[PDB]
């Protein structure tokens, strides 16, 4: 577990914010140039706090399979001088699964906390929320709301982000290299 937890704390501290939008507060993930990600269900408007700070919304993509399916992921822009360190070579292009994994997650109300979740399997098809998804990595821990956006690692790879779960399962959206230029 050890060299997971070292890579997902490096990755925090030089990727990800904390983030509001009107629909609540997440973990977003920097990915390269001024695009970071967001759980689809964050509906970033024009602006978003960022760090506490406004940060204008340049561009949102609500991800969709080829059919149309939800990946509950939106894709942002952002309008700012500072460029995020490019992590593309971390994602996969396909899904990952591993034995052992650690979601990482820096909001309000989960200060730069990391969890060790076990084993990541790819789950595939959920209705979550309501809503056909597809691409959903599963994991078995205590699950909580103000989660979502954490970011989902093993040692030198991004898997995914949390987008949902109920009791002690938790799921991720599978972070696919090719969602990206
Ligand atoms: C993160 C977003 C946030 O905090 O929202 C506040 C209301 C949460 C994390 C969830 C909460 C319970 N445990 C978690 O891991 N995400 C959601 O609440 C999502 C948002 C969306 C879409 N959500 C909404 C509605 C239902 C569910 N869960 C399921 O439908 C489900 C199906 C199976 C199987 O397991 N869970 C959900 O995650
Ligand atoms: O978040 P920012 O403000 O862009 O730094
Ligand atoms: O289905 P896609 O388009 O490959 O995501
Ligand atoms: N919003
Ligand atoms: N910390």
């Amino acid at each position: 577990k050890g060299p997971a937890f070292e890579f997902a704390v490096a990755m925090m501290k030089r990727n990800a914010s904390t983030v509001k939008t009107e629909y609540g507060e997440f973990t977003m993930l920097g990915i390269y140039d001024r695009w970071a990600v967001l759980p689809r269900h964050a509906k970033p408007g024009p602006t978003i706090l960022m760090n506490d700070q406004e940060v204008g919304v340049l561009d949102a993509k609500e991800l969709v399979d080829k059919d149309g399916t939800n990946l509950e992921l939106t894709l942002l822009k952002l309008n700012r001088n500072e460029k995020f360190r490019d992590i593309r070579g971390f994602l996969a292009r396909e899904e990952v699964e591993v034995n052992e994994a650690v979601l990482a997650i820096n909001t309000s109300k989960f200060p730069n906390m990391y969890i060790p979740v076990g084993q990541v399997t790819d789950y595939g098809f959920l209705n979550l929320g309501g809503t056909p998804t597809k691409r959903m990595l599963v994991y078995n821990f205590p699950t909580r709301a103000g989660q979502c956006g954490g970011v989902l690692m093993s040692t030198g790879k991004v898997l995914g982000i949390h987008v949902g779960g109920n009791g002690h399962q938790g799921f991720s959206a599978a972070l696919l290299r090719h969602y990206f230029n």
